[PDB]
């Protein structure tokens, strides 16, 4: 067996160091492979409970350029036919349709409007069961999809778990992304968690010119932080073999802000994916919860008000108060920005969110946190308030999905690399919370001069993780690096062991 957290914290490990190229729009995998109103970009999402699930798709090509004319979503129906066998799709559900636009009121900038997006919630599903389905508008010739299939999450209970949960962040759409997704798909996950920073459409000007770093290239010569929205459609098209067969839960990162006319934000993210916002009573696309077997998952918003007085915090208090840890023993959270990353990139950037929410989550025995944002892999030792703590959560950051932005290689503890404190806070959310340490080895300083003892493992490689919850106390975590392709390759592996009698 591998190591486990029961042993206590491990001595920190840094793996010695060894851009990605975006997929072109000529790649067959991103081109429109259907015609007319046939469904494309088909994706499955979980509901709050295993007995319900979402099916989403887009019908119609997008428009990019001059005088875009948003489509009337009421002209194409939203129907899913489904059943327990591919030849008996005898159940039927209907849903809603919408469009979104990406509009810029600046001379020279091109406008975008989407195909018709559809979201349909399937009710009355058996847990742990394979469902065949086809989606589209049966009243339009040729406007129904091929038969697809997905499996619902297992029933909620302390011995009932999805076999494998894949965890990725900051995918983008490069050839390295295809390596990440191929590795992930070959592990046959029952569920994919995507921790923000999806398509990186905002590394492009509206006329399709891209860059590895917007703030380097275009920030000073453009009137707004532009996007090329078709990258989302390319992304959705590329991902369809996964998303149409495997539930995928997304939470927003900073590249989803995509500010546009009227200060509108998150238009693409909010419209394209299905979220269990109503079922989990968040009534927000930016944070929500769901149960997958005996795991209660909380997706939190690093880019919506997280202060103790705000709506998200109030919702989180209620959500945590409803969790029965004899029914869902595992309490796992995901959000975009890491709290305990030790790379220079985004070092202590989400400190205000940690200060707002960490004590609440600790008081409810949060087991594991997954994040993205930092383009590298890191796993923390169990930690609470910068203190190694046997009841603190394990914080794992997998923002290394392979987007075209530079990899995080510099560490804040590298000689002379400690960033200036005032340069760290997230500008979008504001506030300043990152003060010098008052205790421990780094007392008096903003950074350590070596790998902090709460960092168990850090490596500047692309890859993905797999969580295999075994029972009410043990979960096996595996992180796989992209450059390793041989059977059984694993970069980092540990048993996360919870001790409810110790901590709850
Ligand atoms: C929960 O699952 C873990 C891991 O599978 C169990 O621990 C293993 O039990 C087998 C059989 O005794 C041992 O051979 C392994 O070495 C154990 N692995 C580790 C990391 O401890 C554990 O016993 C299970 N707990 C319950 C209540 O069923
Ligand atoms: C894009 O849409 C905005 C808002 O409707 C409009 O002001 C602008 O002129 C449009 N630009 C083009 C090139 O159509
Ligand atoms: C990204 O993909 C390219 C081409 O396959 C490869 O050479 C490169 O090493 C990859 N980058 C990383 C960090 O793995
Ligand atoms: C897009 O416009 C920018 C200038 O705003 C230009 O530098 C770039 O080469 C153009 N890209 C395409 C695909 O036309
Ligand atoms: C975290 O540590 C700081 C500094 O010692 C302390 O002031 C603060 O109260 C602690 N936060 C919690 C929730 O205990
Ligand atoms: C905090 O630590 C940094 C070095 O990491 C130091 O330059 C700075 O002066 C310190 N600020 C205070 C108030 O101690
Ligand atoms: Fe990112
Ligand atoms: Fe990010």
């Amino acid at each position: 067996e591998p190591a486990s957290t029961l042993e206590g914290p491990s001595r920190p490990v840094t793996v010695p160091l060894r851009h990605a190229v975006d997929l072109p729009d000529t790649d067959p995998r991103v081109q429109r492979r259907v015609t007319g109103w046939a469904p494309e970009q088909i994706a499955v999402a979980l509901s709050a409970a295993p007995t319900s699930a979402w099916v989403s798709w887009i019908t119609g090509d997008f428009q990019m350029g001059g005088a875009v004319k948003p489509l009337d979503p009421g002209t194409v129906g939203s129907v899913v036919r489904y059943g327990l066998a591919a030849d008996s799709l005898v159940r039927e559900a209907t849903g809603d349709a919408l469009v979104y636009s990406q509009l810029y009121p600046f001379e020279g900038l091109q406008n975008y409007t989407s195909g018709i997006i559809h979201h349909v919630r399937l009710q009355g599903l058996e847990p742990g069961t394979k469902y065949y389905y086809q989606c589209g508008d049966p009243s339009i010739p040729g406007a129904m999809s091929a038969v697809h299939a997905f499996r619902t999450m297992p029933a909620v209970g302390p011995r009932s778990y999805p076999g494998r949960i894949a965890v990725v962040g900051d995918l983008g759409l490069t050839y390295n992304t295809t390596s990440t997704v191929e590795h992930m798909a070959s592990n046959q996950p029952d569920l994919v968690l995507l921790l923000g920073d999806v398509s990186y459409a905002n590394l492009y000007l509206t006329n399709g010119t891209g860059t590895d770093c917007y703030s380097c290239s275009f920030a000073k010569s453009t009137p707004i932080h532009e996007t090329y929205q078709p990258r989302w459609d390319y992304w959705g098209r590329y991902m369809e073999p996964v998303t149409s067969s495997t539930p995928m839960m997304v939470v927003e990162g900073n590249h989803e802000i995509e500010q546009q006319i009227g200060n509108k934000t998150f238009a693409a993210y909010s419209a394209r994916f299905a979220f269990p916002s109503m079922e989990s009573e968040s009534f927000s696309p930016f944070y929500y919860s769901f149960d997958a077997g005996g795991i209660h998952f909380i997706m939190l918003a690093a880019y919506a008000d997280y202060s103790k007085s705000g709506e998200q915090y109030r919702w989180l208090e209620k959500d945590l108060a409803k969790v029965d840890r004899s029914v869902t023993p595992w309490l796992v959270a995901g959000w975009h920005a890491p709290w305990y990353s030790t790379y220079k990139a985004h070092y202590r950037e989400a400190e205000c969110m940690r200060v707002a929410m960490e004590e609440l989550l600790y008081s409810y025995g949060l087991d594991i946190v997954f994040t993205g944002h930092v383009h590298a892999y890191e796993r923390s030792n169990r930690v609470f308030n910068y203190t190694l703590d046997p009841c603190g959560a394990v914080h794992i950051s997998v923002g290394d999905g392979g987007n075209r932005e530079k990899m995080a290689t510099t560490h804040a503890d590298d000689p002379g690399r400690c960033p200036e404190p005032m340069s760290t806070p997230d500008a979008f959310m504001g506030g300043f919370c990152a003060f010098n340490f008052t205790s421990g080895p780094a007392a008096g300083s903003f950074c350590w001069d070596r790998q902090p003892d709460y960092s168990a493992y850090r490596e500047s490689s692309f890859g993905h993780g797999i969580l295999e919850v075994k029972n009410e106390t043990h979960a096996l975590w595996k992180w796989h690096r992209n450059q390793d392709l041989y059977q059984g390759a694993v970069g980092d592996e540990i048993y996360i062991v919870r001790e409810p009698e110790r901590c709850l």
